[PDB]
């Protein structure tokens, strides 16, 4: 069964964070924007903008990146024409020196369609926010 | 002269800081969506949606908030199709029992074009973050 609007940009959405679980870089340019611009805290404060931005984490991952476990909560999409915005919790269980620990990250992916990308869409902006 | 869409949007981004800040309700309502929804400080951590959430703070504005200066720095927009991406800093100067404090927030503002509102432009989705 096809996947409407709605949850076919859950669905890439989703995708898109097991490809950054993954270190999948590939994967990455399959769903995003040559030119996505972000707010998130690996960005020090200021909107970071291009794909080599975000490589750099990839060919650079560590130390404990394998150890993490990620998962998307409370997530909704809204649509307004080819404009996607997908909203969620983002739960991240990692290790650090005082043991293991958990965050929370509020979490804002602005997708839009294109049907010259894998899945129909591509991510042009997000913010990602920690509690 | 008269501003093009992504100076336009900017110009309406602008002027919403300034409704906001002045507690001018009646403005808000003329530049963002019924159904607008929202990430900030404010919210508790979750998504927040609809105007009342917002009117409540309209209707108890406490307790210093009118010795408050705040600016928009760094700002950008994007356009995709009917919808511009406004990303900015906000600079917040305010009085804690402290003393006088600065604060900066990642602010994602989405706007979409509708000629029904009073600007040309509609707020449906922002994601406001602090240091």
């Amino acid at each position: 069964v096809p996947a409407g609007p709605a949850k076919a940009v859950l669905e890439v959405n989703d995708e898109l964070l097991k490809a950054v679980a993954s270190g999948d870089w590939d994967a990455y340019t399959t769903m995003v924007d040559p030119n996505v611009t972000c707010f998130e805290p690996e960005a020090a404060g200021v909107l970071a903008k291009g794909l080599a931005f975000h490589k750099f984490f990839f060919d650079n991952r560590s130390p404990n990146a394998d150890k993490m476990k990620t998962t998307l909560h409370d997530p909704a999409v809204q649509m307004f024409g080819d404009t996607a915005i997908v909203t969620a919790l983002r739960v991240v269980q990692f290790v650090a020196d005082d043991g293991p620990k958990t965050t929370r990250y509020e979490e804002t992916r602005v997708w839009v369609k294109d049907a010259a990308f894998k899945f129909g869409w591509k991510l042009v902006h997000f913010h990602r926010s920690g509690a």
